[PDB]
């Protein structure tokens, strides 16, 4: 039974505890709710970059061994309870279907790698059903590590493993000394994405240009430039929405650039899944001039603080946590010590994480003289989505791309 074959009865009942999917909707509700809270707590001159899909996946995996209020809190916070027909055992089934299509091994131009792992001290034993379904559905190993007597060796091992999965772009998922002898359970998760643009820019048309920060000042950015046929629409209150697809067309990049006058903080607060979905429905292929800067964002997270604040308390509490999928001789306080996530995105003329020099020659072209222009020389929102599945893979904000 592999992940694409798995049927509903292959994801078992629990211990005692085009078409648009229901799971994808739920994940997008988490994504905009989590993003808004994170952005509201951050200064407007800082870049944000995260993978909500990664976070959702990691915590769905973790709720296999959760129960009672711990499971209830999990289900609520990640908006899994919003999926109409109750059954919380059908979410693992939905993720099997989503993970099978997300992480294929087709020649699909883009590469999408999943790193999803729960690390427990060697004294803990993971239930056999928990291990089995985590492996099948999430491709996740419940990994024993010597935390008690080799804390730092484990941390280096954890960081080394995520490093191998991100091709050396993410080297420190766990920040220094965040793991010790008292660490019991650590959840680590990342998603790594490489892809070439469908319509690449040429480095010879890139040139230093001013970027206007939220503080009022300016800096020098490497502004890329090309002209071509892209899905676009100027929407409510002068906001420019632009989709730049990757080779294959299944993974695209959506940019949300507000007019000069309107603030990006105001757009971040208005952000909803249904406002975003109406914007995509208005987009139309159009011949336009594209100006967008080369940017590189590496944002690392320690999730407990914020997730607790949103209502995920029990899971991180020694008294309150209810995790019957994990067991330890003589211990009744098995809790998650922290959840670590780190995401990376480098965007150039070739695409996402491809650094090549593709010159471009366009012979005999003469475009409309009044064609629309898109110049991203002021903060904008970035969405990396999977079109067929209607899934927000990554999401972020480019508030300062300057060197
Ligand atoms: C980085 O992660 C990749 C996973 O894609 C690791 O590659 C895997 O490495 C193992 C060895 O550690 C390979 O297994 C080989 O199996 C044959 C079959 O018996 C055996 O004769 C070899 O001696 C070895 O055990 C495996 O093929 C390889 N690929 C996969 C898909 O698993 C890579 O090793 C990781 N980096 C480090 C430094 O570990
Ligand atoms: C995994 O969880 C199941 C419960 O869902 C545990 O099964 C219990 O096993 C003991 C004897 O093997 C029985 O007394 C209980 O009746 C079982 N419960 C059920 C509901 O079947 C299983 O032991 C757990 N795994 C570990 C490692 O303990
Ligand atoms: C966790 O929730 C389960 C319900 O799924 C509770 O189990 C109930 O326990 C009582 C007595 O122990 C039984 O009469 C019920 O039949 C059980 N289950 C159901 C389906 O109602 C459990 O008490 C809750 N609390 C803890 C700490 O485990």
């Amino acid at each position: 039974v592999d992940i694409c074959t798995a049927k509903p009865r292959d994801i078992p009942m629990n211990p005692m505890c085009r078409r648009v999917w229901e799971l994808s909707k739920a994940n997008s509700r988490f994504a905009t709710t989590f993003y808004q809270h994170l952005a509201d707590s951050k200064n407007d001159n800082d870049n944000i970059f995260l993978s909500p899909l990664s976070i959702s996946t990691a915590f769905a995996m973790t709720k296999l061994g959760a129960c009672n209020d711990t499971l209830q809190q999990l289900m609520e916070v990640f908006k899994f309870d919003t999926i109409s027909e109750k059954t919380s055992d059908q979410i693992h089934f939905f993720f099997a279907k989503l993970n099978c299509r997300l992480y294929r091994k087709a020649n699909k131009s883009s590469k999408l790698v999943s790193a999803n792992r729960l690390f427990g001290d060697k004294s803990l034993t993971f239930n056999e059903t928990y291990q089995d379904i985590s492996e099948l559905v999430y491709g996740a190993k419940l990994q024993p590590l010597d935390f008690k007597e080799n804390a730092e060796q484990s941390r280096a091992a954890i960081n080394k493993w995520v490093s191998n999965k991100t091709e050396g772009r993410i080297t420190d998922v766990i920040p220094s000394e965040a793991i010790n002898e008292l660490t019991v359970l650590v959840l680590v998760n990342t998603i790594y994405f490489k892809g070439l643009w469908k319509s690449k820019f040429s480095p010879e048309n890139t040139r230093k240009e001013l970027f206007y920060k939220a503080d009022g000042e300016s800096c020098s950015a490497s502004m890329m430039y090309q002209e071509g046929k892209f899905r676009y629409r100027r929407v409510a209150e002068g906001t420019q929405v632009l989709e730049l697809p990757f080779k294959g067309d299944d993974i695209t990049m959506v940019l949300i650039l507000p007019k000069p006058e309107k603030s990006l903080a105001k757009v971040e607060k208005e952000l909803t899944p249904e406002v975003l979905q109406e914007w995509l429905d208005e987009l139309e292929e159009m011949m336009l001039v594209v100006h967008m800067p080369r940017f590189r964002i590496e944002d690392g997270f320690s999730l407990k603080e914020q997730l607790q604040d949103m209502g995920l308390v029990d899971l991180f509490s020694p008294e309150k946590s209810k995790l019957p999928g994990i067991v330890a001789e003589g211990r009744d306080d098995l809790y998650v010590s922290d959840a670590f996530h780190k995401a990376f995105l480098e965007v150039n003329e070739e695409g996402s994480e491809a650094a090549a020099s593709t010159a471009v020659v366009i012979a005999g072209r003469s475009l409309n003289p009044n064609r629309v222009t898109f110049k991203a020389n002021r903060p904008f929102l970035v969405f990396i989505r999977e079109v067929p599945l209607n899934t927000i893979i990554f999401m972020g904000r480019v508030a300062n791309p300057c060197v």
